[PDB]
This record gives C-alpha cells, sequence and structure tokens, in this order.
C-alpha cells in the first residue's frame, strides 16, 4: 500500500572507504567531490549507500521527509576537527557545532536578534551604507580611466565588503576596508579561514585515532588557523563588551549588542556564537556574490532586466532600504538561481532520530542522510533546462526546491544577513555599472568544505 524495500537492497557506491582516505592523504583534499557524487547519482539513481550508515539523496521529495523526522532536537554530525579546538582551549561551542538540548537553548535566544524580520529592519540600513560605499568607491576609480570603466578581479574587494558589512551588522563597528587597501589583520583573517577550510577536509574523513599519527602536521596547521580566527573574533568581542559596560545605548548598534544587553545567554555562550557568526559570514556570503556577478556578465539580457527593476525602485529604497527585500523580486530570484548552481553549502546533514522511508527504502534510525544540493539543483526533471541561468523560474512561486540554507529549526541562522549583504551590493552596482566579460567558459568548482570557484574571472565595470 506504499511499498518499502530492505535497506540492504540500496544501490552501493563502488568506492572503497579506506582508499579514499588514503587518496585524501595524498591529494591533501577532495576538490572533485561534488563531481564524483554527481556522477554516482547519474549511475545509481536518486539514492545510494556510501560508507565513507550513510545515505546520499538528491530530491526535494526527500528533504520534506527529513524535516518530518526532525525531532525537537535535529542532529547534524559532530564536526570533530572543529569541536576538538573548542575543547582544547576550553571554549563553549556555538549553534553550528552543538546538538540536543543545549543547541535548542542557544538557538531560541539567537533567532530574535539574528534572524527575525524585526532585527533585519534594524541592521539592514547599516548594510546599505556599506554597499553604497562599495559602489561609490568603485565609481570614483572607474571615472578616472579614459573609457570610464575598470577591469579587475573583484574577489578581494568583495571579500573585504563582506567583512565590512558583517562587522558593522554584528558589532556596529566600521573598519576602513571598503574603498581602502586591505589591512594585515583582515588578510591574516582571510588566510586563516582558507587554511581552516583546507585542513578541515584533510581531517574530517578519518577518525582522530588515525589522523592523530598519520597527519599530525595537519592538526597543528588546523589549530593554528583557529587561533588566528579566535584572535580576530575575540578582539571584536572585547571591544564591544567594554564599550557596553560603560554605556547601554538607546539606538541600534548591532546584533551582538542586543545579545549582550539581553543577557539571556551566558557570556561564554555569547562569545561562542559570536565567534561562529564572525567566522562563517565571509566566504559563504562572498562566493555567491562573485558567481552572481559572473552569471550576470555572461547573460547581459538577464542583467538589464535586473538593472531596470533596480533603477525603478531606486528612489523608494533610498528612502527606506528595508524595502529592498520586497521591491527587488527579480534580484532575489537571481540569488536563488546562483545558489542553485553554485551552492556554497554542498550538502545538508541529518542523523535521523527515527526510522523513515526514502525512495521506497527503509532507513534505520541513527543513519546519516546527506542531501547533495549540487545534483538536486541540476535535476532536469524538477528544473527545466537546469543548464541555464534563468532567474524568472522562481517568480511563479515548489516548496522544497530552494534549500541552500537548510530547513527546519536548524535552518541557517545568518540566512537573512547574507541575503541582505548580497542583495544590497548587487542593487547598487546594477544602478551604476555594466558588468561585462569575455570569459564565458564555465568556472570549475572546488570543494574545500564549501563549494567555491577555483578561478575568479576578469570583470569589467563600465559606468552609466
Ligand atoms: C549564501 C550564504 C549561506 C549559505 C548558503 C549557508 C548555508 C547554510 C547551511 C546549508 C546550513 C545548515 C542548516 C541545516 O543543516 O539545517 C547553515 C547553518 C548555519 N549557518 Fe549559514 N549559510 C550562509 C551564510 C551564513 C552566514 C552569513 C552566517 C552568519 C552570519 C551563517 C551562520 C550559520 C550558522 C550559525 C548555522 C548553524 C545553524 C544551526 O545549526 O542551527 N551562515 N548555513
Ligand atoms: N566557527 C565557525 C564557523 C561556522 C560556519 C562557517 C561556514 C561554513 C559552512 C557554513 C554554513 N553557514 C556558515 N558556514 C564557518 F566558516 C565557520
Amino acid at each position: 500500500p506504499r511499498t518499502v524495500l530492505p535497506f540492504e537492497a540500496m544501490p552501493q557506491h563502488p568506492g572503497n572507504r579506506w582508499l579514499r582516505l588514503l587518496q585524501i592523504w595524498r591529494e591533501q583534499g577532495y576538490e572533485h567531490l561534488h563531481l564524483e557524487m554527481h556522477q554516482t547519482f547519474q549511475e545509481l539513481g536518486p539514492i545510494f549507500r556510501y560508507n565513507l550508515r550513510m545515505v546520499c539523496v538528491m530530491l526535494p521529495e526527500d528533504v520534506e521527509k527529513l524535516q518530518q523526522v526532525d525531532s525537537l532536537h535535529p542532529c547534524r554530525m559532530i564536526l570533530e576537527p572543529w569541536v576538538a579546538y573548542r575543547q582544547h582551549r576550553g571554549h563553549k561551542c556555538g549553534v553550528f557545532l552543538l546538538n540536543g538540548p543545549e543547541w535548542r537553548f542557544n538557538r531560541l535566544r539567537l533567532n530574535p536578534d539574528v534572524l527575525s524580520p524585526k532585527a533585519v529592519q534594524r541592521f539592514l540600513p547599516m548594510v546599505d551604507a556599506v554597499a553604497r560605499d562599495f559602489s561609490q568607491a568603485l565609481k570614483k576609480k572607474v571615472l578616472q580611466n579614459a573609457r570610464g570603466s575598470l577591469t579587475l578581479d573583484v574577489q578581494p574587494s568583495i571579500f573585504h565588503y563582506t567583512i565590512e558589512a558583517s562587522n558593522l551588522a554584528l558589532f556596529g563597528e566600521r573598519l576602513g576596508l571598503v574603498g581602502h587597501s586591505p589591512s594585515s589583520a583582515s588578510l591574516n583573517f582571510l588566510h586563516a579561514l582558507e587554511v581552516m577550510f583546507k585542513s578541515t577536509v584533510q581531517l574530517m574523513f578519518m577518525p582522530r585515532s588515525l589522523s592523530r599519527w598519520i597527519s599530525p602536521k595537519v592538526w597543528k596547521e588546523h589549530f593554528e588557523a583557529w587561533d588566528c580566527i579566535f584572535q580576530y573574533g575575540d578582539n571584536c568581542i572585547q571591544k564591544i563588551y567594554q564599550e557596553l559596560a560603560f554605556n547601554r545605548p538607546q539606538h541600534y548598534t548591532g546584533i551582538v549588542a542586543e545579545l549582550l544587553l539581553k543577557a539571556e545567554l551566558s557570556l561564554e555562550a555569547i562569545k561562542a556564537n559570536s565567534m561562529e557568526l564572525t567566522a562563517g559570514s565571509v566566504d559563504t556570503t562572498a562566493f555567491p556574490l562573485l558567481m552572481t556577478l559572473f552569471e550576470l556578465a555572461r547573460n547581459p539580457d538577464v542583467q538589464q532586466i535586473l538593472r531596470q527593476e533596480s533603477l525603478a525602485a531606486a528612489a523608494s529604497i533610498s528612502e527606506h532600504p528595508q524595502k529592498a527585500t520586497t521591491e527587488l523580486p527579480l534580484l532575489r530570484a537571481a540569488l536563488k538561481e546562483t545558489l542553485r548552481l553554485y551552492p556554497v553549502g554542498l550538502f545538508l546533514e541529518r542523523v535521523v532520530s527515527s526510522d523513515l522511508v526514502l525512495q521506497n527504502y527503509h532507513i534505520p534510525a541513527g543513519t546519516l542522510v546527506q542531501v547533495f544540493l549540487y545534483s538536486l539543483g541540476r535535476n532536469a526533471a524538477l528544473f527545466p533546462r537546469p543548464e541555464r541561468y534563468n532567474p524568472q523560474r522562481w517568480l511563479d512561486i515548489r516548496n522544497f526546491h530552494h534549500v541552500p540554507f537548510g530547513f527546519g529549526m536548524r535552518q541557517c541562522l545568518g540566512r537573512r544577513l547574507a541575503e541582505a549583504e548580497m542583495l544590497l551590493l548587487l542593487h547598487h552596482v546594477l544602478k551604476h555599472f555594466l558588468v561585462e566579460t569575455l570569459t564565458q567558459e564555465d568556472i570549475k568548482m572546488v570543494y574545500s568544505f564549501i563549494l567555491r570557484p577555483g578561478t575568479s574571472p576578469l570583470l569589467t565595470f563600465r559606468a552609466i
């Protein structure tokens, strides 16, 4: 009356666990993971076993079932390389690394000031200032050239834009990074994140009983990077903590400001989540920005459509920047499209707390279930012509097809801060510049814990 199949009758990935661990040892990474999975899905179907009890799915069909099984305490897998550092230095873990009742406790005291629509209305104007400074700075340099255009690799400037906006919205501090040269503090922070991501892949696929002695140099490499990260994050904390102890302001001065004033969370559990918000707000946000710019340069037909929208609502957004979330549907659709093809978050994890059925297969509890978004977003059955950058496919309205930020109570905490940074930067670049490129070959994607472009194209910014 439904049909359920044995778990042991699942299509099995041909690989051998141990050899892939030795391949990662040798290659110092797993850059082509998204491709090896996409291929396997094409050979075995929309579900298969992979003892790297792990099950890999790809259909919105399955995400919905996975949220139905989400308990009151959804459970992702512990990320030991990250947790190890937290306890080596006697730190508390944030929402990204917690599970069970402690996670629910932190999460419910963070949602109001980090994710709610009322909080977005307060920090969104602050993001807008940074986005306007980004284009104002870019326009000054552009109109200095004879052809009123600047051609460059924008990945540095964009990454320093996301550090600016994130620090302003989190701590209410303004660091001279947009319109000015990078500081050694930021360049060291970005390099630590790069190494923290690299070394994570080298250690996350083998238990600590092996990586301890086969790759101890990497563990050192890994903890050093975190130290540099906790250094940058904690200097942001120590500044705002001392600044608030002497005056409790009456206006909005950032997110972490409210979290400290409320004091619903212990000091160590604010520092913990304040680390995860400072650290996970740079790469994950900046790379979809770059790909959005890239895809618009490849499709000027789509670009001008977005520029028209953004030029019309330009006035009502300068009056109240909050309107950007509702006056720029096409640009919000473009962002949905970028993440469909270039999902910085490759997969969603759930250790199911209860039996379930996927693709008419029995899934026991305690099983790890990974949703592989790279193939989910490329399944022609659900996305007609998935090879095409078509923002208008999201405007019609199809509910679990857009899950780059996860689902359930666990869904991304910074979801709306990221959307505002991406949206507001693209809105002010579209109404002042044209983004053009000769580079029209697809950009190869790399897996270093996140899915990111292995190359950054040359982009021209021509002014209007
Ligand atoms: C395009 C940008 C981003 C994408 C695609 C993304 C993706 C994701 C995904 C897939 C998850 C897992 C959720 C789940 O498994 O249910 C997640 C969780 C999380 N993200 Fe984001 N993220 C982005 C930006 C950010 C930003 C900017 C921040 C902080 C400022 C952030 C902080 C977090 C945290 C703390 C969690 C853990 C939430 C929890 O476990 O309850 N992310 N994100
Ligand atoms: N501490 C810390 C921390 C937490 C999260 C991220 C990124 C990686 C994947 C993801 C999804 N949302 C944000 N992130 C990070 F880089 C550092």
